[PDB]
């Protein structure tokens, strides 16, 4: 079994990369693709609070992402790993660190402590960081506030990334991003 997370800002080609890598890995491994809340009822109820209300305090939002993360881990990820599956997870602890910790300004260390409570030692075995420049990312997506937030997210990921992390150059055409990500994963799985 293996727990592999995928991280990156918007415009990194993360959705395409995970889907293509899943279609290639399924030939040789029992693999599943997931994201939080991923159908877990409690996580889905939390997601409705976050989305359908109520122009939220950033710390309350961080705690709700962390609570959805725990429910998804306990009810979906852990049982799949017990069946010997390769779990491909779109966003995990690092997204809370970059978005809530860095970009939203709570502080990475405060958000880290919150997330360590939520995951209780269950760190990914491997984390693919889709390293896109802000400029290429901006082009893949298509105001000043959105652009600045996109840049801060990238800045946050850079601070976080500085052992389980494997940075893939996401400025390349997507076929190459897919190939580099697939090769990184197979090297880890076959080791
Ligand atoms: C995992 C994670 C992600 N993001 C960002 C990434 C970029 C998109 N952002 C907006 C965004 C976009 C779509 C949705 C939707 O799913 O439709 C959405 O909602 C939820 C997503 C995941 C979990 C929950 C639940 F509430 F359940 F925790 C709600 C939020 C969310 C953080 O900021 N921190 C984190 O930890």
């Amino acid at each position: 079994s293996a727990f592999i997370t995928f991280e990156g800002p918007e415009g990194s080609g993360k959705t395409t990369v995970i889907n293509e890598v899943y279609h290639r890995l399924v030939k040789d491994y029992d693999v599943i693709m997931t994201r939080e809340p991923g159908g877990v009822p409690t996580g889905e109820e939390i997601r409705k609070i976050v989305l359908e209300g109520n122009d939220m305090d950033i710390r309350t939002e961080a705690m709700l992402f962390a609570a959805s993360r725990r429910e998804h881990l306990v009810l979906k990820v852990i049982p799949a790993l017990k069946e010997g599956k390769v779990v491909l997870c779109d966003r995990y602890i690092d997204s809370s660190l970059a978005y809530q910790g860095y970009a939203r300004g709570i502080g990475v260390e405060e958000v880290r402590a919150l997330n360590e409570f939520a995951i209780n030692g269950l760190y990914p075995d491997l984390t693919i960081y889709l390293n896109v420049s802000a400029e290429v990312g901006r082009e893949r997506i298509i105001d000043q506030e959105d652009l600045k937030f996109h840049e801060k997210v990238i800045e946050g990921y850079q601070e976080i990334i500085h052992q389980r992390f494997k940075s893939v150059n996401a400025d390349q055409p997507l076929e190459n991003v897919v190939e580099d990500t697939y090769q990184t994963i197979i090297k880890y799985l076959e080791k």
